[PDB]
């Protein structure tokens, strides 16, 4: 039950339905068990039925607020009520990862669904002035005058690109501030997406907890100042991988002496197609009971979920066609809690 893995298979298209790619190698037998065979005439030259388990799987008919409620709705519930969630998704060619990540502009995605409900549910209870910076998952520094209108600065030149929800219910006693930081691990090296069109450095804690050294993190007032963010920050992916996309709330309780307390809600992309490796090994050693995270830079990066300051969950899209059958048994054997061959 630690790291629940939802299949969401994409809709078949009138233009691949008429290609022949509907051959039955994608079937749901059950909400648990997707059945995928060998196509019946195959697209190579010539002359396997495998059974795997997911914690839920979300056909081609399931929409985009459907697929949102069903899943995520409950943990964004969660990161405003204070607890710490990562969502990994997976996706290779054609999967409707993309779709299912961000979406178009009236089917919009599981992150601005999330961005959305968070400041619905914060609103007229956000901390004006961007005084306290939650540079780590557990600490809080102090922001200066000169610190203030840095990093406004900084905002505002990634603002103008250089040169209905319900909401969720959240105590009236406390006052919020939202960050967002984002970033990309290409061939084991990071690099900064909210940074105007050079590497980042893992660090070691007071405490030993690694974290992204001089990462940017922007204070979003709204959703529109998010969803900004989103779009210059993939502009700059476009521009050059693992995407990580992470909003830490502050939340601030009581009148006068204030208690500070620090949530998190992460989004990584997995690049399709050995840190992939690491994060299957880490990830069934986390669902069995050391893990190995150190073995690899993305998995150092998400200690914190490794090591019980955090809960794990995976979104694995899939394509239904014939000549991705092969895409979608390794995305299967991959993401899996288990897997059997039909003998």
């Amino acid at each position: 039950e630690k790291v629940k893995v939802y299949l969401r298979i994409r809709p078949f298209l009138t233009s691949e339905l008429d290609r022949q790619e509907d051959q039955g190698c994608v079937c749901i037998e059950n909400t648990e068990t997707l059945v995928l065979q060998a196509p019946k005439d195959s697209f190579a030259l010539k002359s396997a039925t495998h059974k795997f388990t997911f914690s839920q799987i979300f056909g081609p008919e399931v929409g985009q607020v459907a697929f949102f409620n069903l899943t995520m709705k409950e943990m964004v519930k969660d990161v405003l009520k204070g607890q710490n969630w990562l969502i990994y998704t997976y996706g290779v060619t054609n999967s409707g990862k993309t779709y299912t990540i961000q979406g178009t502009s009236k089917d919009a995605g599981i992150l601005p669904q999330s961005l959305a409900l968070i400041f619905n549910s914060l609103q007229g209870q956000l901390h004006p002035t961007p005084d306290l910076k939650p540079l780590l998952s557990n600490e809080v520094i102090w922001l200066d005058s000169k610190q203030i209108r840095q990093e406004e600065m900084k905002k505002l030149s990634l603002l103008i690109g250089g040169l209905d929800t319900v909401p969720v219910s959240v105590p009236a006693d406390i006052r919020f501030s939202v960050w967002i930081s984002f970033f990309e691990i290409y061939n084991e090296l990071l690099y900064d997406l909210l940074e105007p069109p050079q590497t980042l450095r893992l660090c070691e804690d007071q405490n030993g907890n690694p974290y992204v050294k001089d990462l940017n993190w922007i204070h979003v007032r709204d959703v529109e100042e998010a969803w900004k963010l989103l779009k210059v920050g993939r502009k700059n992916q476009s521009f050059a991988s693992h995407s990580i996309f992470s909003i830490r709330i502050l939340h601030l309780q009581g009148e006068g002496d204030i208690v500070p307390k620090i949530s998190e809600l992460s989004l990584c992309d997995l690049a399709g197609s050995t840190s992939l490796h690491t994060l299957g090994r880490c990830i069934a050693a986390l669902r069995q009971n050391l893990i190995p995270f150190r073995d690899s830079k993305l998995t150092r990066v998400f200690q914190g979920f490794f090591t019980g300051r955090g809960r794990s969950c995976m979104i694995v899209n899939v394509n239904p066609c014939a000549s991705t059958y092969d895409e979608t048994l390794h995305a299967a054997k991959f993401s899996a809690l288990a897997s059997q061959l039909v003998h």
